């Protein structure tokens, strides 16, 4: 019933672009909306992000989190290991090389989404949620070496899965971060599951 | 380490504008990124709500109530939790209380509250609370319930059982051609890993 007649470029920079969309409402009215996409897409989604399930005997379960400085948020954020994912990447290929990355752990895909919207309203970035089993009792995860790639600094933060929510909110009221809203939103579910 | 070093516009729109964003990096040099922001955002604790509207009702299964929307940044239908900006000198509780009237028809009851959560923070500054609320369906103010949608809203009320989640918008995007929002799968997700 609704649909997209014609998009104007506004402003192209090297990495995002503001654009005008004029679509057609439901009532057959015309209308436009401010919109963002990503200059970068070629690729299933723009992104991958990587829900890391640690398993170690004799633990709790952990969700391995990233803390990092975002630019666009003036401040550090708790966030999925997450990336772009490479000119002709799989999905799967992009979380585990992700997760290695920022994380250092070596990891096994379990299950991977379609592609899901980031902000729909804001923008078209879309990316692949992937779970990922890390095996922290093999040899391979025992002291794991993060590869950061130029400009990029990761902290590792790993919280068990069953008190998630109280962990995050614990590291808001004391560090004053930003925790991403699909890490929260995943923490709130695991609560609400009960 | 990390901060802000300076903002310069690059290009402003009615609702969303784009920054040059010039920071510190740990190694001390400074680098840049591009910043996108919302033009809307006054003293608002974020620039939005995202509801997890329970619907609860006597010998029924719980129930998580979903919107379906034509998106333009996406150019096509995605489903999300309800959401909307909160305005100016209205908190995030009544935003999420007014929104998920206005969208879905249904009078919830705040359940719970989250802090100022990031939407994508590679790429933007936005915020939203996620905001829990649980709906009495027994209540016959919950009966017949008419969404009351704004000038150009245009919303679908889609009602899934929280047991079967994942599993119904699987089904959902096999049927057709429309986007999860990453929230929403990122719950269904944790509903299935709890
Ligand atoms: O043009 C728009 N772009 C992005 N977000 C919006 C949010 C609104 F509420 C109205 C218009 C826009
Ligand atoms: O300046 C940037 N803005 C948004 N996204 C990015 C993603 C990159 F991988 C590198 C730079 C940027
Ligand atoms: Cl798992
Ligand atoms: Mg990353
Ligand atoms: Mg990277
Ligand atoms: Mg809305
Ligand atoms: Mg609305």
């Amino acid at each position: 019933k609704q649909y997209i007649i014609s998009e104007e470029l506004i402003s192209e920079g090297k990495w995002v672009k503001l654009e005008k969309t004029t679509y057609m409402d439901p009532t057959g009215k015309t209308r436009t909306w401010e919109s963002v996409k990503r200059t970068t897409r070629k690729q299933t989604a723009d992104g991958v992000a990587v829900i890391p399930v640690l398993q170690r005997t004799l633990h709790y379960e952990c969700i391995v989190l990233v803390k990092q400085f975002r630019p666009p948020m003036g401040g550090y954020c708790i966030e999925f290991p997450a990336g772009l994912i490479d000119d002709g990447e799989t999905p799967e290929a992009a979380a585990l090389r992700e997760l290695e990355e920022e994380t250092g752990y070596k990891g096994d895909i379990a299950e991977c989404s379609p592609a899901v919207c980031m902000d729909p309203g804001l923008s078209n970035c879309t990316i692949h949620i992937v779970t990922v089993t890390i095996n922290g009792d093999d040899a391979e995860n025992a002291r794991p070496k993060p590869k950061p790639g130029d400009g990029e600094f990761v902290e590792v933060i790993s919280l068990p899965k069953n008190d998630l929510l109280q962990r995050l909110d614990a590291l808001v009221a004391e560090e004053h971060l930003t925790v991403d809203a699909r890490v929260y939103s995943y923490a709130l579910a695991l609560k609400h599951a009960n």
